[PDB]
């Protein structure tokens, strides 16, 4: 919201490397999505109008599944292929993908967890505070939308080096796609949440007002907004998700660079040089300016 997401507004490189490999399909869905991705910030008052219905949740589910479908469509389509090699480095493909994946579905369901949280907590209040859930609200979104945006470009920057082509390594595609999923359904049944997001909670008429919400929302938001993550768990129930989260995302985002390493090894050897310094941040010294990235906090 200040640096944790804005810093990949200096950095269009990801939407111009993106909007480039991919074209329009996919970088449709994942555009649309960052739009009201980070729309849901609020502040003021008309937040606690807002929670009423799941407005952000509806829109943010609905373009999940929709960049979500057209890569794992184009995905299993170009796991028949793979680098121009089909020896051993293939292995890395197999287990680069498994990084990659999990790290989308681990946002993706943290999203509409974040709403049906922060709804579900807050209607059963009905006269609460709304900075005291900001705080966390502000950072929790601001790594759950970081990660995903992060995540989107290197995720769909492999797959623009798998349309090459490989010969024996085509087997072992399939088996990446195998790796990660099996028994569930992508990433955890996330059509549950579709339904969930329906729930809501209309009132009279009253339940969004977003035209008169909207206003002063991102008047206030941008205005200068106090929060800032001032480190105040109010809700404390979507924060563990972020937490638990934010801890393997270690695992992910390291298996993902060691094998992107040699990945992008075969094909070239730039693009660990424009991610060092175009990723997106890189991390700077730890994640949060204030609150910063909770291991857990115990239960």
């Amino acid at each position: 919201k200040v640096e944790q997401a804005v810093e990949t507004e200096p950095e269009p490189e990801l939407r111009q490397q993106t909007e480039w490999q991919s074209g329009q399909r996919w970088e449709l869905a994942l555009g649309r999505f960052w739009d009201y991705l980070r729309w849901v910030q609020t502040l003021s008052e008309q937040v606690q109008e807002e929670l009423l219905s799941s407005q952000v949740t509806q829109e943010l589910r609905a373009l999940m599944d929709e960049t979500m479908k057209e890569l794992k469509a184009y995905k299993s389509e170009l796991e028949e292929q793979l680098t121009p090699v089909a020896e051993e480095t293939r292995a890395r493909l197999s287990k680069e993908l498994q990084a990659a994946q999990a790290r989308l579905g681990a946002d993706m369901e943290d999203v509409c967890g974040r709403l049906v949280q922060y709804r579900g907590e807050v209607q059963a209040m009905l006269g609460q505070s709304t900075e005291e859930l900001r705080v966390r609200l502000a950072s929790h979104l601001r790594k759950l939308r970081k990660r995903l945006l992060r995540d989107a470009d290197d995720l769909q920057k492999r797959l623009a080096v798998y349309q090459a082509g490989a010969r024996e390594g085509a087997e072992r595609g399939l088996s990446a796609i195998r790796e990660r999923l099996g028994p569930l359904v992508e990433q955890g049944r996330v059509r549950a949440a579709t339904v969930g997001s329906l729930a809501g909670q209309p009132l009279q008429e009253r339940a969004q007002a977003w035209g008169e919400r909207l206003r002063a929302r991102m008047e206030e938001m941008g205005s200068r907004t106090r929060d800032r993550l001032d480190e105040v768990k109010e809700q404390v129930a979507e924060v563990r998700a972020k937490l638990e989260e934010q801890a393997q995302q270690i695992r992910l985002q390291a298996e993902a660079a060691q094998a992107r390493l040699k990945s992008r090894f075969e094909p070239l050897a730039e693009d660990m040089q424009r991610q060092w310094a175009g990723q997106v941040e890189k991390v700077q010294a730890a994640e949060g300016t204030s609150a910063a990235p909770v291991p857990s906090d115990n239960h």
